[PDB]
């Protein structure tokens, strides 16, 4: 019985079947997956899906899918993911968000984040949010500033899922917390 989220123009939902084709498309294109270490398949864009699922199972909240009603069933997700893996801002909740690129430029992920945080905060009552990219992924850091999130460049760090030596290792770390979303 997960809850469904309403912005304006959208709605942040369960996935569905019917989603998985639309989610492989945006997978498997190379504008979407940029700043990802590769483009998936239709067998890992699957397994990504599966893996959303379990966290809405396990938690009540995830990666919400995007609906547009008018427009739309699925452009892509964006929603809260509990932070487990061994870096020195864990344990946390991130925020994360992946467009089909025609809905790019309509401040439909900058709703969907505010959508999610206004659930983060008001909602689940977390003390904070953190989101984390590559410094050459402009459009998702800017986004992430243009939320009030901000970033200390002394916590920039080492992915620990990538290897030692890996070229796209490099993160740096946004944070939101319940005072500074309030207050914006
Ligand atoms: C990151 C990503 C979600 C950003 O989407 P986006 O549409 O650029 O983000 P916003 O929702 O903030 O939209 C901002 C843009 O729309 C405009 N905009 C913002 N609010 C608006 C509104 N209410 N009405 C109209 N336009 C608006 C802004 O002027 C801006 O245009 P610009 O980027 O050309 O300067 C998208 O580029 C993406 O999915 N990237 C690939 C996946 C990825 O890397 N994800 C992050 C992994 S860390």
């Amino acid at each position: 019985a997960i809850s469904e989220l309403h912005g304006p123009r959208l709605l942040l939902r369960a996935w569905r079947d019917s989603d998985r084709e639309a989610f492989a498309e945006m997978c498997a294109d190379p504008q979407v997956m940029e700043f990802f270490p590769s483009v998936l398949d239709r067998a890992q864009s699957d397994a990504l899906v599966d893996r959303v699922q379990a966290h809405f199972a396990e938690r009540g909240y995830g990666p919400w899918a995007l609906e547009l009603p008018g427009e739309a069933a699925f452009i892509g997700f964006t929603g809260l993911f509990d932070v487990t893996m061994d870096v020195h801002f864990a344990p946390t909740v991130e925020i994360g968000w992946r467009l089909a690129p025609a809905y790019w430029g309509r401040g439909l992920a900058r709703e969907a984040a505010e959508t999610a945080l206004d659930f983060a905060f008001e909602r689940l009552r977390l003390p904070e949010v953190v989101a984390f990219t590559t410094p050459p992924n402009r459009r998702s850091w800017g986004l992430m500033e243009r939320l009030g999130m901000r970033r200390d460049p002394a916590e920039d760090f080492d992915h620990p899922l990538l290897a030692a030596d890996h070229p796209m290792r490099r993160h740096i770390l946004y944070r939101v917390d319940a005072a500074r979303w309030a207050e914006r």
